[PDB]
């Protein structure tokens, strides 16, 4: 018993990552625990690489968000055992391990429900790699909230979520269809790039368009036009997964493995903050 | 020897902190050490009691950011201790411990150097807390690269680093005034408090403000006017930090004890970037 919890997760350069991280340094400190940070890159040798070295150091238990693909044996090894490993924002084997990840499904559908409400004629939803999860259930949420909605809505996929590729695939795009009244991003690089692309053209980012995007910034209250976002409630995250590490090493059994959800908050800014 | 270092900075919340630290665990993995951060919220009461608990837990060595006076009495006790205890940002006693400090009357210097180019008449200084030696410095570097120059400059100081105390004087200021032509603002916070009353009043973000900024901002580039910004070295601070902490672990001496003025970069953005 070192008292000490490991936090593996691909860097502090995300906000998303560090903000959690913030809420639960504060959160650990605050019972005599400490936090070792110990960043992947995003890279899956780096990651395992990082487990061990957590062990090496007899850590009471880790907390993991994983750029593995979760089912990869190297984290059944951990199947069994005592030893607590809990998943943050991207899940492990839902029948061994307790994940704390996001309601994408959900936070689309709200998100989706709310720019329904603003009059527009032309619609665009622009994601990227429908392949994955995040991707499929923010387009399902939204598929949802725009069943039985006359509006046609055009969809434009992004080979990767990049501000550059949106920006090329967005202006391309503008060729053929035109400008749209109500958009969709389901991240904020996305935003970006389509933003880009708005003060090029047009020198002047607009004032009649309804935008509703993932991911959260405070200096869309600027923007000249209406926007909707939604962001984690990072303190929140980090309760639940510092209560299942304490549950797991303090209570007698474990909790019951599976995902376990936490939904984002709506924030109305540009001139809803008006 | 754990091979691990304690970190202590207010918050995991403040973007150059963040950067800063993100760049320095990195670095830190890789010359094969753990990293074990502690957050002062920037209370002294915290700040010291997590280096008691930091050295409780067998660290080798120490980086800071001290709330803390630089000549401090705490802190004489590893005065003439070999066990090292490096300074970020905020400095200790400059004899006794070797500080990695910015340049603030460097860069305060270039940044107005650069901003005077632009043709403006009524240009502004706004900063705060005037006597700080932090805020004193940058004004000092600003008067430098403003001293032969033949044009009034109407210096306004807010009583906090804060964006509503820089609003309220600014638009109180802005009765008594006309508009500037030029801006000059000694943190971004005071930079979002002028941009909001811009925002009120005009209804729409300045095209011909030329603005200069401490800290910055990438979304600062949809701007439709002259941005200039200034911010730190992150990963250079991160690792000529983390060389002084190996050097005083393996070179026979301490290196010199003193400061290292890194200087910050230079961005230009708005109307600048495209």
């Amino acid at each position: 018993r070192t008292r000490s919890i490991g936090l593996v997760i691909p860097d502090l350069e995300n906000t998303s990552y560090t903000r959690i991280a913030n809420y639960l340094e504060r959160q650990a400190r605050q019972r005599g625990y400490q936090l070792l940070i110990a960043c992947s890159e995003d890279q899956p040798d780096n990651e395992m690489r990082c487990i061990e070295h957590l062990l090496q150091r007899q850590v009471d238990a880790i907390i993991v968000s994983t750029s593995l693909p979760p089912e990869h044996p190297f984290y059944q090894r951990w199947a069994n055992d005592p030893f607590p490993i809990v998943a943050l924002d991207r899940a492990l084997d839902r029948e061994h391990f307790t994940s704390v990840v996001g309601a994408d499904q959900d936070d689309a559908e709200m998100l989706a429900e709310e720019l329904r409400k603003f009059p527009a004629e032309t619609v665009l939803y622009l994601g990227a790699l429908p392949e994955l999860s995040v991707s499929f259930l923010r387009e399902q949420g939204f598929r949802t909230a725009w069943k039985d909605d006359p509006r046609e809505v055009h969809f434009l996929y992004a080979n990767s979520y990049e501000r550059e590729a949106a920006a090329q695939l967005f202006e391309k795009w503008l060729e053929t269809h035109p400008m749209p009244q109500a958009l969709f991003t389901t991240s904020f690089a996305l935003l970006q790039g389509v933003m880009d692309v708005t003060l090029r053209r047009d020198g002047k980012l607009p004032s009649d368009l309804a935008i509703a995007t993932f991911g959260d910034n405070e200096l869309l209250d600027f923007l000249q036009c209406p926007v909707l976002a939604v962001a984690q409630r990072h303190r929140d995250v980090a309760e639940r997964v510092l209560e299942i590490v304490l549950a797991s090493l303090d209570e007698p059994r474990k909790p019951k493995p599976g995902l376990t959800r936490i939904k984002r908050n709506l924030y109305r800014r540009g001139v809803l903050s008006r």
